[PDB]
């Protein structure tokens, strides 16, 4: 663990909203004078049992209620950056879901201000390079995403890319082809969630329609040999999230996970925590799980860590 924790890493698949520790949620609710449904930290913490992606999302979005002021968004981001320092993550390219907040009345400028301020401290104080990624909510309409992109334009230099998260199944990448087209035209790089719960086809769509630079999750690509051969050949990065896949039942067990298999075949896989506050582990806890349940070696450890550095945008 300590050896794993000492490795220099880059986290390329992480939702800032998914770093909302139960404790923080309660503290922010207190500061905002919000009455929580949950009786105590422990009660919220045991609500963290998921049968699938959606059950997690429902709670995930619920917690986002406490995020209301700039200082809120700073605290959220700064807390995570401190974890990064602790676990020697030297570079971050995090997600956030502006719609989750803007649809709640919180000004776009307020959300960005808080996060940006934290990112600034992260680099000058902690020496952590950042690349903010704006993610669209895929269960919502492409029109709603277009309206979000319009908000983002004056801010565009604050984002290295646009992403796509939320309920995958039934909301294929193609649904957002237009806004992604416009995003790139406006100077955004692109990434996307594909093949978490969705089929290999969704991954092809991400690659060819949304023209992403990397696939987020992408584990279901294992079902498609033709796709696998492309991945290996094009060295397109995959931001794999071990604990997330386990907690969401993508794999019935960590021993079932295919990330090492992919690694040995030549796929540019990386290790990420995704939604750490919800899956009970940050990036180091993810590396560790691979070691305990898959007998991962230091050898493959150095390699995964390196890929994450290489796959920086
Ligand atoms: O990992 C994820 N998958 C889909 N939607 C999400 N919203 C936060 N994390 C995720
Ligand atoms: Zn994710």
């Amino acid at each position: 663990y300590e050896w794993l924790n000492a490795l220099p890493k880059a986290e390329l698949h992480l939702h800032l909203e998914g770093t909302l520790e139960p404790e923080l949620l309660f503290a922010l609710a207190e500061r905002n004078r919000i009455a929580l449904p949950w009786n105590d930290v422990e009660t919220l913490r045991k609500a963290y049992a998921f049968n699938n992606l959606q059950e997690f999302l429902d709670l995930y979005y619920a917690g986002a209620d406490v995020l209301r002021t700039e200082q809120d968004f700073y605290d959220l981001t700064w807390a995570y950056l401190q974890k990064c320092k602790a676990q020697n993550v030297v570079h971050v390219e995090p997600f956030f879901d502006p719609q989750t907040h803007t649809d709640r009345g919180i000004p776009f400028e307020v959300v960005l201000a808080g996060i940006r301020a934290a990112l600034r401290d992260g680099e000058k104080l902690l020496g952590i390079r950042h690349g903010l990624i704006l993610s669209f909510l895929r269960h919502l309409s492409e029109e709603q995403a277009q309206k979000t992109l319009d908000q983002a334009l004056p801010f565009r230099d604050a984002f290295i890319a646009v992403g796509l998260d939320s309920s995958e199944v039934g909301h294929p990448p193609s649904k957002f082809q237009r806004v992604f087209d416009r995003a790139r035209s406006e100077g955004f790089l692109t990434v996307a969630h594909a093949g978490e719960e969705g089929p290999p086809e969704y991954i092809w769509e991400a690659l060819d329609l949304l023209k992403v630079e990397r696939i987020d999750h992408g584990v279901r690509a294992f079902e498609d040999e033709r796709l696998m051969r492309r991945l290996i050949d094009e060295q397109i990065p995959l931001t794999v999230c071990p604990l997330s896949n386990t907690k969401l039942c993508v794999f019935d067990d960590m021993s079932q996970h295919t990330i090492l298999d992919m690694l040995e075949r030549g796929v540019k896989v990386t290790v990420n925590s995704d939604d750490p506050a919800y899956f009970g582990g940050y990036v180091t806890e993810n590396f560790h799980a691979l070691q305990q349940s898959l007998g991962m070696t230091e050898e493959q450890a150095r390699r995964l860590a390196q890929n994450s550095l290489d796959a920086r945008l």
